[PDB]
């Protein structure tokens, strides 16, 4: 009993490179299910998925991240637990191989702080301090020669040159365990030639991801993860906005109206010539657990992968805008249902 | 014409330091009004107010901010413009005397503006500030005799600021600045730097009949988990502003499921709500409703109307019967701007 849905970016996935994108999404789903079947917490499950997605040298997160203006790697990552509603995140973090692991550990410590442990522990750390906290907590440090790849280094030089004259490939995942507990996480390398210290949506509470279990004013346990233009997702606090919209009976219609009204037609992005973003969503309710999963995006395409523990084989797919639709002006949306024991 | 409301923290203001807090609030308001009258933008006005608030050795923001675990100063600050809806923010910033001025520069550059950065942290935010003409500030200038003694004290083991403004056309702006928790771990970023949590400013639009501006104070974590600033803005779109804010503080803050594990929720907000109530097509009047609410023992505020030219200061305190962290105090008023 368990379900996972992951994504490897919302932007453009060429037919020639589609294969690679889907393969990492497949592996990420398996890592997540393994954790669930092994009795792990939902958060540890999404973290396992994200570690796999970050580790791919082809994703703008962890190893392979876009090099900033100075040719350095600074990552943003966050995670949320639907049961405890606790959160963990890091921004402008360099020197660490798996940013999500740090965000996960901040979340874990935060949980330890609830059982009477002085003032609330930090949920958000950035830069040098985030690095120090990671190391001091036993998290593996990673050298620049390992975080950087020949290709990212080469893109850096090109980008620099183009100034004197891919980045949308971020990652995310959502999971629901057999008890109905959900969790979500997101990780990113940020904009390709960003100014040092720039923090994007992947580190911001409510913007990058969201996870909230069923409650008095929350009939469904919901989890959301985002991708696309970081700035667009932040100004609209998209993840949380999608989670709240999903409380409506018709999930597909609620997500569609959100992407159209609260995103594309949002007054907060009125000055933009095209709004770019995508989301993966999970909604669950106890009856067995009925799970509804969906993905929506305004980008050319979005790579997704999902898997049910009882089913066994991951399904991967590149969602594309239909003929006629225009990237940044229209919305693509697809989904399905699965019942868990 | 214009109106401004500021706060010098939500927590506890001793009767012996009251006059000091109120005084800083008076100057901040005067600073903002002087800007408005000089024809400045609402964001420039709220920034001027925050600079004054920050510059006080009595406030946990800018100079005088709490020293962190390593005895160093790291500030959080943000600002939002209601007309353009643009935002500017900095987190874990050191070496800069006025964090809010850096956030205001980020917002301005964003307006001139792929989209420029609206949020910078650490060394990067520092570099950016210096590169745009804002001189650095050595440690001794931003460390007061009180924060140093406090640090040594602390190591031997809520005075944050904000402001909301409305110009003569009805454009609103909001800003917030904080030094964060005393002895916090390096890199810890709080509510004052996060979009939706620290402040919020949004002019009348399709989904919101009222122009609203919100600034917060109190326990950083509590304000973040509930994304209070933005929640208040949305609540203020209801017909009855006073009742809406009260219900928000009661249900979405004190009774929020996101803070259930806590024994007492601590925070306060200052809000401004505006709409055009009349015009003479043959001159216009803005109805401005302003409020402040809190669950802490007290909250220090100050407000001023350009037309009245008389700054008003006040320390809101929980009355007998109200328990800090469990109750909600709320006060407000209304004024018209011609």
């Amino acid at each position: 009993g368990g379900f996972v849905l992951v994504h490897a970016g919302a932007g453009y996935h060429s037919e020639s490179k589609a294969k690679e994108y889907k393969h990492v999404c497949k592996r990420a789903c398996q890592k997540a299910i393994e954790k669930l079947q092994a009795g792990a917490l939902a958060t540890d499950a999404v973290t396992a998925a994200l570690v796999e997605l970050e580790d791919s040298p082809f994703t703008n997160a962890g190893m392979g991240s876009n090099l900033n203006l100075l040719g350095e790697i600074e990552c943003d990552a966050s995670i949320m637990d639907g049961k405890s509603l606790n959160f963990g995140a890091v921004g402008a973090l360099s020197g660490i191989k798996n940013p999500v692991s740090v965000a996960n550990r901040l979340l874990c410590e935060g949980q330890k702080g609830k059982l009477s442990a002085g003032r609330i522990p930090p949920c958000f750390l950035v830069g040098e301090g985030a690095y120090r906290w990671a190391v001091d907590h036993g998290i593996p440090s990673c050298p620049p020669n390992i975080m950087t790849t020949r290709f990212s280094l080469a893109a850096f030089k090109r980008n620099k040159r183009k100034l004197e004259l891919g980045t949308l490939d971020t990652v995310g995942a959502v999971v629901v365990d057999h008890e109905g507990n959900v969790a979500a996480a997101v990780s990113s390398g940020g904009l390709a030639l960003k100014h040092p210290g720039r923090v994007g949506q992947a580190a911001l509470y409510g913007c990058g991801c969201w996870a909230e279990n069923t409650g008095a004013h929350n009939p469904y346990s919901t989890a959301v993860s985002t991708s696309g233009c970081g700035e667009h997702l932040v100004r609209t606090i998209l993840a949380r906005e999608c989670s709240h919209a999903l409380q409506a009976e018709d999930a597909h219609q609620a997500l569609l109206e959100t992407m159209q009204n609260k995103f594309i037609s949002s007054p907060f992005l009125a000055s933009e010539d095209g709004v770019l973003g995508g989301v993966i969503v999970l909604r669950s309710c106890r009856c067995t657990l009925l799970v509804e999963f969906l993905w929506s995006h305004t980008t050319e395409s979005m790579c997704v992968g999902y898997m049910s523990a009882q089913d066994g084989k991951a399904k991967t797919h590149i969602s594309r805008l239909p003929p006629g639709a225009v990237a940044g002006q229209s919305v693509a949306i697809e989904g399905g249902v699965c019942r868990l024991e």
